[PDB]
């Protein structure tokens, strides 16, 4: 059925975690949500959200054009809420700060409140990527804004094993 999580480690009873591909991930949880680190335009280029796009082989980017073409541009800290194709039923594209690029990362909060209104959540860290937010700051913000149930994908083992590491570390 939907929402098939599991072999996850616990960091808080909100945040999950894993070492996971998370298009991969998408596929056998079939969850109800599914995160995409996406930018104003929705312009699914690399990263999450082009590895996302082409699993729905283009069907993404097509639905988004059509959604800027009816609302206009994201703001950062922002999201909507679209289908979620062939991987989840919905896919909430929250726009995270880019900090590489000058994008205030104090925004990465507002970001990380749009994962509220759903209460179930396969997602990657946002402002990762190449956007330049520090991996273990984005998770702390995540700890920290997120009330319902996140349950986060990260690809990389070396940067899992030091997330769960670093977070550890961390005053409980």
């Amino acid at each position: 059925g939907v929402n098939s999580f599991s072999g996850y480690l616990k960091l808080t009873d909100n945040v999950y975690i894993k070492n996971a591909d998370i298009v991969e991930e998408a596929k056998k949880v079939k969850p109800t949500v599914v995160v995409n680190a996406a930018n104003v335009y929705l312009k699914h280029g690399g990263g999450v959200a082009g590895a996302l796009n082409k699993a729905t082989n283009n069907a993404m980017q097509v639905e988004s054009d059509d959604y800027i073409a009816t609302n206009g541009p994201l703001k950062v800290g922002g999201s909507c809420v679209l289908s979620g194709h062939n991987l989840a039923k919905h896919c909430l594209h929250v726009v995270g700060p880019n900090v590489n690029k000058g994008e205030d990362i104090q925004l990465l909060k507002s970001a990380y409140e749009n994962f509220n209104q759903h209460e179930v959540l396969l997602a990657p860290l946002l402002s990762a990527g190449i956007f330049g937010a520090d991996p273990i700051h984005s998770l702390r913000v995540c700890v920290d804004t997120v009330r319902t149930n996140v349950y986060l994908a990260v690809f990389d083992k070396n940067l899992y094993d030091k997330l769960v590491s670093s977070f550890l570390e961390m005053k409980s």
